[PDB]
């Protein structure tokens, strides 16, 4: 995967809410290894899927999430950043996150 291009959309897109992996909202379901395993979430798949349809308190972010409601006010994203940003999730999570 283009790991710069990766970590940019996932900077501006996704680490206010997981800070350097973390998740600042919700206790227990960061993009750790563990969480996402105990979560049921732990693959690119998945990551993906989360992203796309969004889960609680996460809004997703696909063209085709709905309702809209459940989805990010702001822009959508295109099915190839998501896929990005799986690759870049699940890629980080294997390292442990490195700073
Ligand atoms: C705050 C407004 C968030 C933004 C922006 C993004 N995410 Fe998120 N995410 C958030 C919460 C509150 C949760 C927990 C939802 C629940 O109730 O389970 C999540 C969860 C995820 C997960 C699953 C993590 C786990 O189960 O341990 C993933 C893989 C995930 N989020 C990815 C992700 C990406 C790629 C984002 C940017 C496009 C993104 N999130 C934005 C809160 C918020």
């Amino acid at each position: 995967l283009d790991i710069q291009r990766g970590a940019t959309l996932f900077n501006r897109a996704c680490a206010a809410c997981h800070d350097t992996g973390g998740n600042i909202i919700q206790p227990g379901a960061t993009l750790f290894t563990k969480d996402l395993e105990r979560n049921g979430v732990d693959t690119e798949e998945e990551i993906y899927r989360v992203t796309y349809f969004g889960k609680g308190r996460m809004p997703g972010f696909g063209e085709k999430c709905t309702p809209r409601g459940q989805c990010t006010f702001g822009p959508r994203l295109q099915d190839e950043e998501i896929k990005l940003l799986a690759e870049f999730v699940k890629f980080q999570a294997d390292q442990g996150w490195p700073t």
